[PDB]
């Protein structure tokens, strides 16, 4: 199931308007309170005009609208299920602006929702752009519009949430497809559940930021239900998805061809493990006792060149185990892994003990000391997040999480870990005064300016329950060692939520739930627009533009020359992300040192160390004096 975020507006005074309506199926049948009567557009007798079909509501009075719901016809007939759609709001009925929600609803008879940030409106319009099975018609049994108990204008300077992207699935895992700019998402064998899977299948969905189209694809070629996997972008530009519901499987997603290829089985059955791309483009993984048994699950390594997983039994998982009450089932999950120099992987937590993992020979592990500060030893932080916001300087910001996976109070603990050479114990200090809000199951991304955006989570980890939710996201600004609250959102994003940085410099935050009949499934995402995209008026800032790039593919240590339409003060490369279960081992940021060639021509060198400049796809952002980022130019970094 799912749920509206607001409460149903009284429909007694509503006037409704439909592009067409069969007699017996009038526009007002969608607002009569009867699940057995439905509006239906013209068919047969009147011909079959194709979509778009439009449902427009005059609520007569201004309401603080934060959603709609759409109950499909309930007669066992599929005709007119709304697929692609947009929701518009209006104060006058004439000027509709941009959609507050858009995307695609799953093809079934269940109630669908559009949950979105509160916006005072008197008119609400639902456009059915397509029918879920490609037929001419639109039918709605019941349409409802929801209100918050109040409206507060967003605070100026603190970013903006919206629009909502409606989805056919709960995007519990997601990646950017860097060659297309699209957002790839997946659930499990079902759009809303992982429990009861027979294995062998994954439902996926994509969102295209340019076209606004949400599509879907069922993946069976890899014989893999990819719920709760490791995810890494390898040096061959392929997303390596490991284990999970099918605990030994590897699936490979190729962005170029937009296709999935079977990968080799891992040596060890795993779920809830983290995997990390290494300096040589290979992928390391360790832990994961969520599936395939509970026992010591030591490291192993994937080569995209030989297409093999090789066990690294001496890369011991024991040192990175938390003291989780549930034991090994949880204690080896969601390692905060980062590919580093010379085939090493740093494990920053969640366990108090941090560790270096080595991938030469049959593997090794070396204690890197305890995550700590003058405030004390950091406790275990399961589902805390870790973000490498300056790879050049080895800077990792870690935050939140709880000592146990579940039934455990989250904390505001946050640290800055500074990586030096593998085998040395990094410096660790407390980050500012910690998070504003204790949270676990939150998600986070590094932004073009090096700040880290932190969103969602709850104070008390209760998977599948939307309790103690944190609605106010925070941004850590490293230069100021300060966290800033941003404008809050209205949709709970807890267990099974994701966040990714978009090429346009916005954040895509979605998912949560995946519990079948539970009401806490969120079949959506929302866009957060950072303040850096807004000028002092609160309008969208003029963005500097990259008018030419010397190349789209560079070796580590290589130079790229660009031209811009205006002078730029700062530049960054941000490695494209992947996300599930709080884990994102793919994103990282490199601050670029720019050579001003004059004439708005600039050059920079990609770091020569591939442990820093992890091979794969990266976003180049350039920022003007005003600190407004360009949209990203995609750069492939190779060895
Ligand atoms: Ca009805």
């Amino acid at each position: 199931a799912s749920a509206p975020i607001g409460s149903a507006i009284s429909r007694n005074n509503w006037a409704v308007t439909c592009d067409s309506a069969q007699s017996g199926n009038e526009c007002n049948k969608a607002i009569d309170g009867n699940k057995d009567t439905f509006w239906h557009t013209f068919y047969g007798a009147n011909g079959d005009p194709k979509p778009p079909h439009t449902y427009t509501i005059d609520m007569k009075t201004t309401q603080n609208v934060n959603g709609l719901s759409m109950l499909p016809r309930q007669d066992g007939n599929q005709n007119g299920w709304i697929g692609r759609h947009e929701v518009y709001l209006s104060s006058d009925g004439t000027n509709w602006g941009s959609p507050v929600a858009s995307g695609s609803w799953f093809a079934d008879s269940t109630t669908k929702y559009s949950n979105f940030e509160t916006r005072p409106a008197r008119y609400v319009r639902l456009v059915a752009i397509t029918e879920a099975n490609g037929q001419p018609w639109t039918s709605i049994a019941e349409i409802n519009v929801f209100q918050a108990s109040s409206y507060t204008a967003p605070q100026p300077g603190l970013g903006r949430w919206g629009p909502t992207i409606d989805l056919p699935i709960v995007p519990a895992a997601a990646a950017i497809e860097p060659t297309s700019g699209r957002v790839l998402m997946w659930s499990s064998y079902r759009n809303d559940a992982f429990g009861g899977s027979p294995g062998g299948i994954t439902l996926t969905s994509s969102w295209d930021p340019s076209t606004g189209i949400v599509s879907d694809r069922t993946v069976t070629v890899t014989k893999h239900d990819m719920f709760c996997p490791g995810i890494s972008m390898d040096g061959n530009g392929q997303i390596v998805v490991t284990g999970g519901n099918d605990a030994k499987k590897t699936s490979l997603y190729d962005s170029s061809s937009d296709s999935w290829i079977p990968g080799p089985d891992m040596q060890v059955a795993r779920g809830y493990q983290s995997s990390a791309t290494m300096s040589d483009g290979r992928v390391f993984t360790i832990g994961g006792s969520w599936s395939g048994g509970v026992f010591e699950k030591n490291g192993e390594v994937y080569s995209p060149s030989s297409k093999t997983w090789t066990s690294l039994p001496n890369a011991k998982v024991n040192p990175m185990l938390t003291a989780d009450k549930q034991g090994l089932y949880r204690s080896d999950n969601h390692a905060w892994l980062f590919g580093w120099k010379k085939g090493s992987v740093f494990q920053a937590g969640p366990s108090t003990a941090m560790n270096w993992y080595y991938t030469s020979g049959s593997g090794d592990v070396k204690s890197a000391g305890k995550r700590q500060s003058n405030r004390g030893v950091a406790p275990d932080a399961m589902c805390g997040n870790a973000v490498m916001y300056d790879a050049v300087k080895g800077k990792i910001l870690t935050f939140g999480g709880s000592p146990d996976y579940q039934d455990s109070d989250a904390t505001t603990n946050a640290h800055i870990i500074t990586l030096g050479e593998p085998g040395t114990s990094p410096n660790t200090v407390f980050a500012s005064n910690g998070l504003y809000f204790a949270r676990t199951f939150h998600t986070s991304v590094v932004l073009p300016d090096g700040s880290t955006f932190i969103t969602g989570g709850q104070r008390r980890g209760i998977p599948f329950e939307d309790s103690t939710p944190v609605f106010t996201p925070e941004i850590y600004v490293p230069e100021q060692d300060t966290f800033y609250k941003q404008n809050p959102n209205s949709i709970v994003r807890v267990y099974h939520s994701i966040s990714l940085l978009l090429p346009d410099g916005r954040v895509f935050n979605g998912g949560g739930g995946l519990c079948g009949d539970c009401t806490t499934n969120h079949f959506d995402a929302q866009i957060f627009t950072p303040n850096y995209l807004y000028n002092s008026n609160g309008n969208l800032a003029t963005r500097p533009k990259i008018t030419r790039t010397s190349t789209q593919s560079v070796k580590v240590g290589g130079r790229i020359t660009i031209s811009t339409d205006s002078s730029i003060s700062k530049a960054s490369l941000i490695r494209y992300g992947t996300a599930t279960h709080t884990v994102n081992t793919d994103q990282r940021r490199i601050p670029l040192t720019l050579t001003n060639n004059g004439g708005n021509s600039y050059s920079f060198q990609v770091p020569s160390d591939s442990g820093v400049a992890l091979p794969g796809y990266w976003m180049l952002f350039v920022m003007n004096s005003a600190g407004v980022p360009s949209v990203a130019s995609t750069i492939r970094v190779t060895q």
